[PDB]
């Protein structure tokens, strides 16, 4: 219900945001066609909806996403932005973009590096997200692959106890989630089902395409008044299960006992590592959705036109939006805007995706600076 938002906009664009998933929709200025509004929306799909994608080498790294409908005229391409869970830089991964024309049948929109003057969309590709430009809506999942014993993915831990314990019995549920704003958002949920809490902050974990499993453990447990319900030492979750995707809130669950009532605070240490990988130790201690345009751009449609006109124009050694492209690292696949009417348009509204995250005004002004553009330009790009 709340996994979904629907707004109305005109030629002046705007921008969809589901808060907390990392998941949004800018539609710039003059994708919508003058004098017209459209009704869209935005929406997160089941995270098991994806599962056949999720299988040996082949893993789900974002949430499948919704946008539509479908069947709209677009004038310039949408920006949809989404989290992923992919360490980039490392290792090798064979990255893809896969739509879904109709409920459980995926095929590739484009493979990342086999992109063509055809392919429809440009997925910029940055450290923790995707910001793509789409030219259609629909439904989307940034996918990777690889038999890379260097590949890795990215994964947040995240530990609960229950808020309200009345038996001698008490429990730990440690979640190891994709690193998505989005998989959090889902188990902070659950858990509020169940009546958990957040025991501290989730701590990040690298988790490396090498075969090996995850295992969890407790330690330094107070004897004197606690135990473990369980017999084996350490629990593992089985590798393929980590490394695939598409599986809602993997955790294990630890079960402990208290002598009497008396005992209300519970201290231990939580590992949690990859075997010949990565850990992580926790010590714990516990007791017992809508802008419209253009207020929702950074860049003012004057300063725009200005950017655009300047940079449009093709130059001789190179000066021009692709080099603007270059220092903004966009340049994975120019020929995407060089079949624009404005090339530099559509980079601009790529930074202005990027500026709902990271960046700064003062990325676009550096570029500027150092192509020897204007310094009007320059000014008018400054923050």
């Amino acid at each position: 219900p709340g996994s979904s938002v629907s707004g109305t906009f005109g030629c002046l664009g705007g921008r969809l945001t589901i808060p907390g998933t990392g998941v949004s929709l800018l539609v710039p200025n003059g994708a919508i066609p003058q004098g017209k509004f459209y009704d869209l929306y935005l929406r997160i799909n089941k995270t098991e909806s994806t599962l056949p994608l999720s299988e040996g080498s082949q893993t789900v790294l974002s949430p499948s996403v919704t946008c539509g409908p479908t069947g709209l005229l677009l004038c310039r391409p949408v920006v949809l932005t989404v989290p992923h869970c992919a360490e980039v830089i490392a290792g090798d991964w064979i990255f893809q973009l896969k739509t879904q024309a109709h409920q459980g049948h995926w095929e590739e929109v484009v493979t990342l590096d086999e992109e063509t003057l055809n392919t429809p969309c440009y997925c910029q590709l940055e450290a923790k997200s995707c910001h793509i430009l789409l030219d259609q809506l629909g439904t989307y999942v940034f996918t990777g692959e690889s038999y890379s014993r260097s590949a890795v993915k990215r994964l947040q831990l995240a530990i609960f106890a229950p808020a309200l314990c009345t038996s001698l019995e008490y429990s730990l549920r440690v979640y190891c989630l994709e690193d998505t704003p989005a998989a959090l958002k889902e188990v902070l949920e659950l858990e509020r089902t169940l009546g958990g809490y957040l025991v501290e902050e989730p701590k990040p974990l690298l988790f490396k395409d090498s075969y090996h499993n995850l295992r969890l453990s407790l330690h330094d447990i107070p004897h004197a008044h606690w135990r473990s319900k369980l017999l084996a030492k350490y629990q593992e979750i089985p590798f393929y299960h980590v490394w695939n995707g598409s599986q809602k809130a993997l955790h294990c669950t630890f079960t402990l006992e208290r002598h009497s009532l008396a005992s209300t605070e519970f201290t231990c240490k939580v590992c949690v590592r990859q075997v010949e990988g990565e850990g992580q130790i926790f010590q714990l201690h516990t007791t017992l959705t809508t802008q419209l345009g253009p207020y929702a751009f950074k860049i003012p449609l004057s300063i725009r036109q200005k950017i655009c006109n300047s940079l449009d124009a093709p130059n001789s050694r190179g000066n021009d939006w692709r080099l603007l492209a270059q220092k903004l690292s966009m340049d994975r696949y120019l020929n995407y805007f060089a079949t624009k009417a404005s090339p530099t348009g559509v980079i601009l509204d790529l930074w202005e995706a990027r500026q709902q995250d990271d960046g700064d005004l003062n990325s676009l002004a550096s570029a500027l600076e150092e192509m020897g553009k204007s310094e009007m330009l320059v000014a008018m790009t400054t923050d």
